[PDB]
């Protein structure tokens, strides 16, 4: 495993975070158990999105197995931002601090309002935890253009964001633009599943004809290789699977799949103009006034 | 302009579709004077994102002035699909139906729940209103990987997607799947924020400098010769934006530009490996057990 | 091995021909060694390329040893075509028929003369050779374009050309409309000086860290994979060069190593224009009369 | 005009060099008005590549029409490297010295021998001509790899080599090495008939539909932007051409066009493999001993 620095945190994140989220299957155990795996190699960072009682346990009981600050904790808090108030915090506090049994989280992970500002209550109650060394920071999930006014806001450290070896430009500029004003990026959907569909027909089919690599393990590496993510977020359910995912950091990608990477972008199929309608661009014309 | 079929449910639909949102400027008589403007240059595609006063008297005088028939009306439904309910079908009875004076909607456009399945309650009253003709079809807008088992909902008859000259092969899959599983396909976003930023600094610096040519109007050309894409919504809150993004539909990008386009998607800057840590991961090797 | 139709001879050629080229340390036992190896390896398409007396023994020797019709032998002949003449069809006789114990020659490639026309005495005695069925066929080979009117010559059957994986379009046209226009096109210069040096640092190199193949070997590979070659021209002087050289015929290029060949071919680099000398312009501008 | 420095020389040429080459339908008067045209755009290299008397008599007035210090004068002479002699040294006199009027040439421009080595008495004469003050450098032109033994010779001080927008990298790395190594490189080739062909039809199409440009100066137009050139050698033959030759030397190249000269490189079309031969193959495998 290999680690970066989380923004401008001072903390050094694995490059891999885990996801913890809510598996109906899975007890109180099993959760404890995926954390240990991952603790085992050498994840430090975890997302925990959901609040199963369960889940909350067994990764609280995990969590409490080495020192708190060699982890960094994202509480990921999803809803409409715009409607967050009083009782998010205070729920919040019971899952986040009872349930997991946390003195602090290093961030709470929040949906992109989609505007400059926060909700009043909200943004009195988040200064109130951050003055009290209870939240240590605030980021903002996005999959587009976050306000740079939100951004500004002192409570605001990191953003996550999506990028797989799919992602254009845009995508490529937010997380690069975000790194280089020293937010921390969180790295999401680096397998997403139209990529999956790709790697099976198509200009990305090398993703499956790979000797000695899967078509996962290309997309995690790729992603791995972008120096503006401090860390990749992965969700992993069983032993097997978290071995495998940190294993992929510390391979090489070989330089004909980044060139196949650069090849696949091309795109050429373009569209006849549409069908004239003059009789209905006239009526349309013609409107009563 | 042109027109294209809306999916594959017969109607005919502007190559733009135009995007009125709260903008507290404008009063109900600059509502429907720039639905004329629109009217005007052959647009007859409406997305109503906002549910002010104004607005809906403006907007549905503007409606009124020509055959109901002539026109594809769209409502934008915002907020969290999860927490749809009832009291939502209320809200769009007094704004979409009385508010605009419809009797009808071609679509309700709501955000991807990130879930197979709707609230019970709230597709109970979706599938009343399609039984009586009062909504035509329900559309998804999504920023990622609509849930298959949401779009199989027979409710679901289009898609709203991110589409622009610098989106990757999973933003593209995403449209032309759809498509060819006979959804409609709106484009939004041909001129994102972050596009905004990169044609002024770096490898797209070209869509500030190709003559006869704004950047804007080159985004929106290239957003248009994508064949899956039923129409293109644009936002305008003035005649000389409207004319002028209309003119675009009949305009022809230079083969220059679309070459510049396709070498622009180039990526290099690839990390060298993070560091290692020995202490760090033996320390979480070791946590108690 | 593999077999391609000599262009519209009606005569086939193994896609690889062994040019024999004058080597002091060589005697007739180490040319006939090396002829046997290729045999022993499906090449049946030989070049000579030198007239050394010990390399006309050997080679005449090893293809004594097989039925002279399954062999497709083509002479070198080097110099200013322009130039040629009586002597040179009398040192023809002695070298490549006495010489080497040939009664006919498949092919007789000679320089382009870089006009529409042989010398007359040279053509007439061309034409004697193949009224004597002593000479199936002419080529021309060249680094540039031939001029029409020469490949219009009857004799004129083939053509030979460079061809590598670092070659450009102009080079590309050239093979592909001979091929089109029914000439024979030998490949050269698969693996010239330059290319060796690129794989070694730049782009290409590559070319030398690709498991499991050597740079010479995707060079040829790539050579092969080109349609509108008959046979692709190499030169080898050990047995085991001649054996691995042949098995590229059998093998497949990763596609990865496709993708990288491709990219390869960028170039970026641009000069800022040069002095300005505004004196030494007036002074050319201002001359006498 | 621009002026660069060619080579290490310490004298500067025009970035075009006009080459006169014998055309049997010209007379003296017609190459003077050419040379004199070249003049009042700038030129002051001069390639003469023919010995017609007429050819000779128009040159060498025009040329003596201005100072010979201010010009750059290369005589080609062609004919196998390999077979210059007297006579060689003494038809040079005759036609270049006495025929043009000149003490000294700047540049003799021979055809690569495809040897480490002149013929002796040659190269005796030329040390003749250098101690004479009559011949300041040999160059040597090629269409392939030159014998690092030839270049290292000291009357050898400049190259001349094809370039195109369509060559490749074995090509461009040849004259980059070259310039590297302190030698002058001509370009030649910036137009050739294949490439010609090329602009009308297929990928390279846009050279014949680009607004303000022809064919022509977008090929000149890239080969000035390569660094390793001194001077590009043009061939016209009359007045119009030379004024727009001479203006591609001030105009910008459209990024556009450069961003298709690189889409162009690209090349897809491959060759399933040939047919087995095994009766054939076994054959040749069974040779007698």
């Amino acid at each position: 495993m290999r680690y970066r620095p989380f923004g401008s945190t001072g903390v050094a994140v694995s490059a891999l975070t885990l996801r913890l989220a809510d598996n109906p299957r899975l007890r109180a155990n099993d959760w404890r158990a995926l954390v240990f795996t991952a603790l085992e190699n050498g994840v430090n960072s975890f997302q925990i999105d959901g609040d199963a009682p369960e889940l909350l346990k067994g990764a609280g009981e995990a969590f409490a197995s080495v020192e708190r600050h060699l982890l960094f904790l994202t509480w990921r808090l999803r809803g409409d931002a715009k409607q967050l108030g009083p009782h998010t915090l205070d729920a919040l506090k019971r899952s986040a601090f009872e349930g997991l049994s946390l003195d602090y989280l290093d961030l709470l992970l929040i949906n992109d309002p989609q505007s400059a500002s926060l909700p009043m209550a909200f943004e009195s109650g988040l200064q109130d935890l951050q003055k009290g060394r209870a939240l240590r920071g605030l980021g903002v999930a996005s999959r587009g253009d976050i306000d740079p006014g939100l951004l500004a806001n002192d409570l605001v450290t990191a953003v996550s964001s999506p990028y797989n070896l799919s992602s254009g430009w845009a995508e490529r500029h937010r997380i690069r633009q975000a790194s280089q004003n020293n937010f921390a990026v969180i790295g999401e959907d680096f397998w997403p599943q139209a990529l999956r569909e790709l790697a099976d027909v198509g200009g990305y089919e090398f993703l499956t004809n790979t000797p000695g690599w899967s078509a996962e393990d290309i997309c995690l590496g790729y992603a791995l290789t972008e120096p503006s993510l401090a860390t990749v977020r992965v969700t992993a359910d069983n032993r097997q699977e978290i071995e495998r995912l940190a294993a992929v950091v510390e391979r090489d990608l070989p330089t004909g799949v980044c060139a196949q990477i650069e090849m696949a972008r091309f795109s050429a199929q373009e569209r006849e103009k549409a069908a004239r309608r003059p009789k209905l661009a006239a009526a349309l014309e013609h409107h009563h006034h």
